[PDB]
């Protein structure tokens, strides 16, 4: 039961995720892509190697890249939450609150699937983007980039395995104190049923980890707090960097943070 849960979830994530991290970590490791790691490089995986609306200038382009890679598993993250039975009872107005104020989070806990310490995959493991690339960026493009890969650093250290992940994401999404929903309660209770599902899951998976569950639940306040701040550098650009399109799907994602 818990476990036809749990296995249930796994499926959907497998089904609609392209880049696991399974697939992520063998390309990372060497089991190669494009390195993209200043202009010259990011032309080339342009020119047809690895790769909008129209061009303004380097920083803001890779923006654009940006928003459209996270429009994209904005896409894949409603599909797998739309394969999850309970989400699926809920009313449709409901299921759109709960992804307008969770995907970023699961966004950017997935992120740590195709990043390390140096950079991170793109193009579906094709291209490489480093780190050093990314900071060297016009500013404010370059600090909205960098607290990513400090979390996620720090993330990777726990070792989950995508079997994890889907349950953790699941519960990120299945959040019962997201402002505006209408049934609270049958929303808490689901996400009961996926923690539950959770510990039980790690319990077997992870046999000698301690502290592994309270240490998911930290990590899930952790995302909540990089959200927030992610969301202040996005008003910040809104304001500030007017040439710089904001796809509109963004846009209302951020219109009330
Ligand atoms: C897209 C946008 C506006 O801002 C964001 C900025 C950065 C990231 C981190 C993920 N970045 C990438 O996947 C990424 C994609 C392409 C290139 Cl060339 C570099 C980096 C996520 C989100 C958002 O908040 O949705
Ligand atoms: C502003 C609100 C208008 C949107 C109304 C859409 C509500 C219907 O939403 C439906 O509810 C069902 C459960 O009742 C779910 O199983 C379905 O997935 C969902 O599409």
């Amino acid at each position: 039961d818990l476990k036809a849960f749990s296995k249930h979830i796994y499926n959907a994530y497998l089904k609609n995720f392209n880049m696991t991290k399974k697939k992520a970590r063998s390309i990372l490791t060497g089991k190669a892509p494009f390195v993209i790691h200043d202009i010259e490089t990011l032309w080339q995986a342009e020119k047809g190697l690895v790769w909008l609306p129209p061009y303004k200038e380097i920083s803001v382009h890779v923006f654009y890249r940006c928003q459209c890679t996270t429009v994209e598993t904005v896409r894949e993250l409603t599909e797998f939450a739309k394969s999850i039975p309970s989400f699926s009872s809920l009313f449709l107005n409901d299921q759109v609150t709960l992804l307008k104020y969770g995907v970023h989070e699961a966004i950017f806990a997935m992120l740590a699937s195709i990043v390390n310490k140096d950079g991170l995959l793109v193009a579906n493991g094709s291209g490489f983007v480093t780190r050093e690339f990314l900071r060297s960026l016009r500013k404010p493009f370059s600090d909205i980039i960098e607290p990513k890969f400090e979390f996620a650093v720090k993330f990777n250290a726990l070792e989950l395995d995508d079997s994890d992940l889907a349950l953790f994401i699941a519960a990120i999404i299945l959040c019962g104190d997201r402002p505006g929903l209408m049934n609270v309660p049958r929303v808490e209770a689901i996400q009961d049923t996926i923690l539950r599902a959770l510990e039980f899951h790690l319990q077997a998976n992870h046999p000698d980890a301690q502290y592994l569950f309270p240490k998911l639940l930290q990590k899930m306040a952790d995302l909540r707090q990089l959200v927030t701040e992610h969301a202040q550098m996005m008003q910040r650009i809104k304001k500030t960097e007017t040439e710089t399109s904001l796809h509109p799907l963004l846009q209302e994602i951020y219109k009330d943070m």
